[PDB]
C-alpha cells in the first residue's frame, strides 16, 4: 500500500487583474515568493525538500523554462532538491499538487512543495518566422495568451466551447449572469469579512507614491447589481451567444503552492497540518465540450475515496465560464452554497497555471473556517479533460 | 506494494539537424507521429490507454502548450485519456517516461504513453514588449532557443557549465576530443550495421524532386578523423577554453515514445515486451555544474535497484558535452566500451525535449542486439539537476 | 531669366502631440486633407496642378513611399499630375515648397503644391533580421522615430549636438529656459488672439463621446511658468548637461501645403495672392554642430535676395532646440521680437517631415496680419545642414 | 535661359540578387561606393561639390533616412555640400538626376552629383504595433518590401497592372517571353564581350574562401532558351495571366551615380565627358496602368528637345514587366533593336531607387560604344507615372 500525504502549510498570492498590480513580477518571482513562505509557514528547512513540482503554461521568458527548479532555489531550496514544472493547461496547478504527492506515496520523497505560478499580463508574442526568414509576404505575430486559451484542434476560442456546453446542457443567459453576480459578493463578502486574511501573501507594488502592500484580489467587483451583467454582449459567438464579459472568467497573474509530508515525517515534526490527501483522479472529455471535465474526474475521484457527493462540506470548482460551471454544479446535483462559497474565476479570477494550487488553499483554509471534514477541488481543462482531489480537514 | 512496470514497445524518429530535414514538422506533428506508431507496435488500441505523458521544453506555437493531448489525440488515442505535458529540461524525455510509469505504479492506469517531442529548429522569438508596446528606443527579440540553454541563475550558455565540470574534474581538450570522435564513429557504424532500422520510425519528406525516406541520423559524420577536432576552436570561453562546437552536442529535431503496460496487462494479452522498469532515481546539484548531475542519480538508482555499476551491459548518459559525459564516466567508474556503444548527443544529436525517451529506445534495443540484462538510462539538466532510469530486459 | 513664383493659398492641420489627438491619422491621410483645401482656397482644379512634391522623413507604411502620389490623388488632383516625396530631415517640409516652385521658375509646370506631413506617434519598428531570420542570439526591434533623430555619423542623438551648440556658442540654460517660456507664451497668446485661426485647417477626430473639431495646437503650455522649465533636467548628457524636456522642440503628428503658380498664370486667374518667392538657399554644417545650419543657408538666401537682416520684418526659424535657436537669432544679429513671434517647436511642436511647410504658412500669415514685406524661414537639419527662404507680401 | 547641364562622369556597381552578392552592403554603404568613384573618374575634387541627390524607396535602418548625406559625406565630399533623398519609386535614380541637374540649369549650383541606391535584400519588415502595443489577438510583421511593389490605391502587386496593360494594349505572352529570352541574351552578349566592363564599379565581397571581386551582373541566365520561359506559370492572377517570374524584372540591389557640371564649368576644367543633358518631361497616369508611364513622358520629352523618335540611337526603357516592355516600344513605334541593346530590367535586374541613374550610365556608356548621338532614358513608375531624359553624346 502507498503512503499518506499530509498537507501541513499553504498560501497564496492576491490575484491580479490583466495588466494590474502585478503585472511587474514575472512568473519565478512569484513562485520563489510562495515557496519561501510555504516552508516558513511549515518550519521546514530548505534543505529538507525532497521535491518541488510547479504548474505553468505561458512561458513569459526563458526563465520559464526552469520555472520549478527556479521558484525553489531562489525560494530558499537547497540545490539538491530536484524541480519539475508541469503542464496540464487549466488544472496545471492542482496536477503540481498530484505530482508532488505522488513522490511522497512512492517513497521517493517524504517533503515535496506543489504549486503553480502564471503572470498572463507577461504573455509575449512570438514571431515563428523570425529565425530563418519570411523572405517575402508579411507575417504573423502571434498572441500566446490567446493561443493557449484556443482549442488546438478546432481553432475555437475557449469560449466556444462554454456555448457548446451551455447549449448541451440547457444553461441559460439568466441561470449564467446569477452564477455570475454571486460569485463577485460572495468574494467581496470573503474580502470584507477577511476570510482570505491568513491565506494570502501580501506583495509589496513599489508605487511611486512609496510602496503598497498589494494583499486584495483586485478583479472582484464589490458594487455588483444584476443590471451589469444583463447590459453586456455575448463574446464569443455572433448569433444565439450567451457567454460574455462578465459572466467568463477573468485572465489573472498569481502564483500559490503547498508544502507537503508523509504521515511519518509529519508526525515527527511537530507541525500542525491543514489537511490530508484523500484521492485524486484525470478525465479525458470531447475537446468541444471540455467545460463538462470536472464531472467524470469528481465521479472517479468519489469512488477512490468511498465518499458521496454528499460528504463534501466544501467544493473548489474552478468556474472558468459561469455556462460550463452551472452544468458541472447540474450533473453531479451538488449544493450551490456549498460550491465556491466565496467566489471563483469569475470573480476572483483564473491565473489559469496557478488556479489549481490556489483554489486548493482556499478549500483547505474554508475546511478549518466552517469546521468540514472534507474538501473537493476540481476544474475543466482545454482540449478536454478534468482533474479532481479530495482532502480531509484534520 | 508498487506494480510493476513494464515497457511492450518504443519508437522514435530519426534525428533532424537544425535547420535539417524535420524543420517542416511540427513538435504536436512530430509527437503524433510516434504515438501512433507505438501503439501499433504494442498491439493496442487507441481506445486502451490509462494516460500519456510527454517532454517538451520550448514552446513554438499555441498548440505545444497541449502538445502531449494534440500527440495522443492526433495519434489515435481516445479523448478519454488523460495528457499531460511536463518540463524537466534536457531530462525531459526520461521524466515523462517516469511519469507515465508512476501511475501504473500506483494503479491509476494499466497502460501508459511516455514519450518527447522537440523541433529546435522551429524555436521561436519572442517580443516581450509587443503586447503593451515599447514606446520608444530599441526593444529586443528574444531568442528562446539560446534562453532554454542559459543557465537562469547566472545566465551563462550551458557550454560554460561544461568548462566548470572539465576545470573541476581534470577532462582535457584531447580526452574531450577523443570521446567526440569516437561518437562518430560509433553513430556511423551503428547506421551502416542498420542497428537502428528496427526502432527508427521513417518520415516522408516532401521535397521539391518527389517524396523521400528520412530514416538516417542526418547529424553523424561518417568520414571523422582526430584533425577535424583539433582544428577547431573554444565557442563559449575566451580564455583556457576547450569546449568546441565538434566536442558538444547539437540542437536537433526528434520524437520518440514508449508504451508501458502493467504486469498484470502484459501477461493478460501476450505481449512479447521490450524490458521492465527496475528503478529510477532523481537529485539535483549545484547549476554551475549541472554536468555531472548524472553522477548521484545514478548512485541512488543503482541503490534502489539493488544493483551495482557492474551489473549494467549497457549505458545510455547522454553526451550534452564531452567535458560533463567524460567527467560522468570517470566518477562513476563506467567502461566507456559500454558507455553508450552507438554515439550519443555529440553525433547523433540533442532534441532536448526528446532526447530522454529517445536514448530509452537506444537502450533497450541495444540490450535486445547484444542479449544483455540491465540498461542505464541518464543525463544532465540544465538548472543542476540528474535524472536516471535501470531498465531490464526481459 | 527665370519665371518668378507666387504663392496663391496656403493651409496647415493643428499640430498633434506625440500619441495625441492625430495618432490615428495616417500621412497619407492628412496629406490629402491639406492637398484637397489648398486646391479649394485657391480656386484652382485638382486638373491644372502640374506638379505635386511633399516632405516626408519617416515611413509608416509601404503606402508612405507612395505619399506624395497617394496625397495628389486622395486630395483631388487629377492622376495626370507627376508627384514627389523628398527628404532633406527637418528641411523637407521647405525643401518640397522649393522643389515645386522650381518646377515653375524652369517652365515645366505653371501650377505646383508644395508641402510635407508627418505622423510620428505612426512611426514604426523595424525588423531587419525578419527577412532572412537571426539562426540564434536575440536580435533588436528598431525604433525608427528615434533612429531619425540619431547623427547617422556618431550615433547621438540630435540633442547631444544641441549641447555641443551651447557649449560651442555660449547659450547657458538660464538662456535656454527663457527662449522656451516665451515661446509658449507668445503661442498661447496666439491661440487666444485667435491669429491661427485662418491658417488651421480643423479635423473631425471621431472620439466615443461624438465628433470633435481638432483645430488647436496641443503641445502648447498656457500655465506656463519659468520654475516648470527650471525644474527640469538635461536629458541627453549625464555631465554639465542644459538640454531638457521642457527647452527641447517636441515630437508631433502634423500635415501642411502651399499652392503656387507663375506669376502669368496668377494674373489670368484673379487668385490673390499670399506672397511671392524671392529667394532660396542650402548649407552643410558639421553635423556635430547642425543646430547652427541656418544661419549660413540664411546670409546665403539674403544675397540672392539683395536684402539684410534688417528687412526682414517675420522670422520663422524652427525652435528645434532652445540651445541652437538662441545660436541662430545671435549669430545673424536678429531681432528677438521678429523671431518666431507666436512661438516654435518648443512650445507649437516639430512635425518633422512637414514642420518647415507649416512654418512656411505661419510666416505668410504674420505677413499679412501685420502688413509686412518681407519673410524669412530657415531651419536647421540633422546631418548638418539648413535651408532658407524669403518671401514678399503682396 | 538656363544654364546646360554636363554629364562628366558616370559608375554603376553590378547588379546583385535577392539575397545575393550585396546582401550585406547597405544603401549608405553602395551609395558612398559610388560618390567616391563619380569624383575620382571626373578628376573633381570632394571639396568642389555642389550638390548631391540620391534616389531610394525602401528605408532599410535609420541611416537610410540620410541616406544622400551618408553616401556623400561618406563618398569623400564636403560638409558643406548639401544632400537631398528624393523618391519616385522606380523614378527616382532618374528623378535623382534632374533634380541635381536642375540646381545647374538654376544657377544654385556648377557641380552636383546625381544618383541612386537601393538594398531590397535588406529591406525590411515593420511592426505597426510595437510602440503603443497589441493588448490581445494577433498581429502583423509588415513586408516593406512587396508593400513598395503594391500599387497604393486599389493595394495590388505591380504584376496586376502589368496585366492590365497587356490586355489593354494586346501583349500577348509569346510576346512577352520572347522580350525576357532576348534580354537575357543581349545581356549575355554584352558580358561576353565586356561591354559593362568601364562602366561597373567592383566590390570586394569578403568571402570565407578570401575576398572575390563581385563586378558581373548575376542576375542574367547565359544558356536560356524558349522553354525556360514557356514553362513557367503566371504569378500575378490566378484566371488568364500571362505575367510570370521569368518576364517579370528582378528584386535586386546595386547603386550609381553620375557627375555634373555647368557647361562652363566643363569647359574651363577642360573634361572629356560622356554627355550632355537635352531635355527631361515627367507624366502621370492611371495607376492601374502605370506600366505605360513612359510613353506620355517621352512624348512630352522629345517635344522638349525638337527631337523625333527616329533620331535616338540608344533607349533605355527599364523592362519593369515584359508585358509593359513591349506596350512602351509599340505605342512609340521605336525599333527593338535600339532599345536596351544589352538587355534590363528582366535579365539584369531592378534595383528600384537605384535602377534610374544605373541605366542612365548604361546608355551613355553605349552611345560611346556605337558612336551615337542621342539616348533617351524612361521608366514606369508605380502609383501611375512616368519619366524621361534625353542624352547627347558629346
Ligand atoms: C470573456 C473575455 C473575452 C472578456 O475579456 P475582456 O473584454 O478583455 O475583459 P475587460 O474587463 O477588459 O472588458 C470587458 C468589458 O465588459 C464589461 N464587464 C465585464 N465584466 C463585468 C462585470 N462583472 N460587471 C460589469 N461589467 C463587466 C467591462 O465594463 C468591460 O468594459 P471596458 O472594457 O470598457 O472596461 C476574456 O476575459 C476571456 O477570454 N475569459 C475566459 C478566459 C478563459 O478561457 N480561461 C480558461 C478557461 S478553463
Ligand atoms: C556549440 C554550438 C554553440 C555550435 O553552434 P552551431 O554553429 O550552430 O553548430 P553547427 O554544427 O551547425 O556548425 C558549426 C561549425 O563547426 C563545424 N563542425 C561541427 N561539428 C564538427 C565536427 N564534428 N568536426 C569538425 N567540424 C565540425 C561545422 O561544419 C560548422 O562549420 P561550417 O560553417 O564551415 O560548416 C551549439 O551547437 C551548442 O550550443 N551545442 C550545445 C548544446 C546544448 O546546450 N545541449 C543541452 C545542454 S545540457
Ligand atoms: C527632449 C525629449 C528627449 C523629451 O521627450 P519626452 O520626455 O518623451 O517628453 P514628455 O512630454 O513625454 O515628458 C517630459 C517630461 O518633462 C516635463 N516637461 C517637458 N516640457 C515641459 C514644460 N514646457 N513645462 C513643464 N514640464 C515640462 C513633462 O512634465 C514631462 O513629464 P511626464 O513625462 O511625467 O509627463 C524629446 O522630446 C526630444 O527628443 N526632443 C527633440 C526632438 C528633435 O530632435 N527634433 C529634430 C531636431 S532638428
Ligand atoms: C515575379 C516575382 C513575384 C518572383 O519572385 P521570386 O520567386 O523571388 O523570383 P526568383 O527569380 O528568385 O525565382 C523564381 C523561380 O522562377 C525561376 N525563374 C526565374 N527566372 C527564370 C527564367 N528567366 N527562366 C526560367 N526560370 C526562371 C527561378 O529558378 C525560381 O525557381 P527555383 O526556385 O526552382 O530556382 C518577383 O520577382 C517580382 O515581383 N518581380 C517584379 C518586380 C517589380 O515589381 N519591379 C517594379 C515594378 S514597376
Amino acid at each position: 500500500a502507498a503512503k499518506e500525504v499530509v498537507v501541513v502549510s499553504g498560501v497564496r498570492t492576491a490575484i491580479g487583474d490583466f495588466g494590474g498590480s502585478l503585472k511587474d513580477f514575472s512568473p519565478t518571482d512569484l513562485g520563489a515568493k510562495v515557496v519561501s513562505e510555504v516552508l516558513s509557514r511549515a518550519n521546514v528547512s530548505g534543505d529538507a525538500v525532497g521535491h518541488v513540482v510547479f504548474g505553468h503554461v505561458v512561458n513569459t521568458e526563458p526563465k520559464d523554462m526552469y520555472l520549478a527548479r527556479v521558484a525553489a532555489i531562489n525560494g530558499g531550496v537547497a540545490q539538491h532538491t530536484p524541480a519539475l514544472t508541469v503542464n496540464r493547461l487549466c488544472g496545471s496547478g492542482l496536477q503540481a499538487i498530484v505530482s508532488a504527492a505522488q513522490t511522497i506515496m512512492l517513497g521517493d520523497a517524504d517533503v515535496a512543495i506543489g504549486g503553480g505560478s502564471e503572470n498572463m499580463s507577461r504573455a509575449p508574442y512570438t514571431v515563428p518566422s523570425a529565425r530563418f526568414g519570411q523572405r517575402m509576404g508579411d507575417a504573423k505575430l502571434v498572441d500566446m495568451m490567446l493561443g493557449a486559451l484556443h482549442d488546438p484542434f478546432q481553432t475555437i476560442h475557449m469560449g466556444v466551447t462554454a456555448e457548446n456546453v451551455a447549449r448541451k446542457y440547457g444553461i441559460t443567459r439568466d441561470a449564467q449572469d446569477a452564477l455570475a453576480l454571486e460569485s463577485h459578493r460572495r468574494a467581496a463578502r470573503a474580502i470584507a469579512e477577511g476570510r482570505f486574511k491568513d491565506q494570502i501573501l501580501p506583495i509589496s507594488i513599489r508605487t511611486k507614491k512609496g510602496e503598497v502592500a498589494f494583499d486584495t484580489d483586485e478583479h472582484v467587483r464589490h458594487d455588483a447589481g444584476p443590471d451589469d451583467f444583463t447590459k453586456l454582449k455575448p463574446v464569443f459567438v455572433k448569433e444565439d451567444g450567451t457567454v460574455t464579459a462578465g459572466n467568463a472568467s477573468g485572465i489573472n497573474d498569481a502564483a500559490a503552492a503547498v508544502l507537503m509530508m508523509s504521515a511519518d515525517a509529519a508526525r515527527a515534526q511537530g507541525v500542525k497540518p491543514l489537511a490530508r490527501l484523500v484521492a485524486y483522479a484525470h478525465a479525458g472529455v470531447d475537446p468541444a465540450y471540455m467545460g463538462i471535465g470536472p464531472v467524470p474526474a469528481t465521479q472517479k475521484a468519489l469512488e477512490r475515496a468511498g465518499l458521496k457527493i454528499t460528504d463534501l462540506d466544501v467544493i473548489e470548482a474552478n468556474e472558468a465560464f459561469a455556462a460550463q460551471a452551472c452544468a458541472v454544479t447540474q450533473e453531479l446535483g451538488l449544493d450551490p452554497a456549498k460550491v465556491n462559497p466565496n467566489g471563483s474565476g469569475i470573480s476572483l479570477g483564473h491565473p489559469i497555471g496557478a488556479t489549481g494550487a490556489l483554489i486548493t488553499v482556499k478549500a483547505l483554509y474554508e475546511l478549518k473556517r466552517i469546521g468540514g471534514r472534507y474538501a473537493l477541488v476540481t476544474m475543466c481543462i482545454g482540449g478536454g479533460q478534468g482533474i479532481a482531489a479530495i482532502f480531509e480537514n484534520i
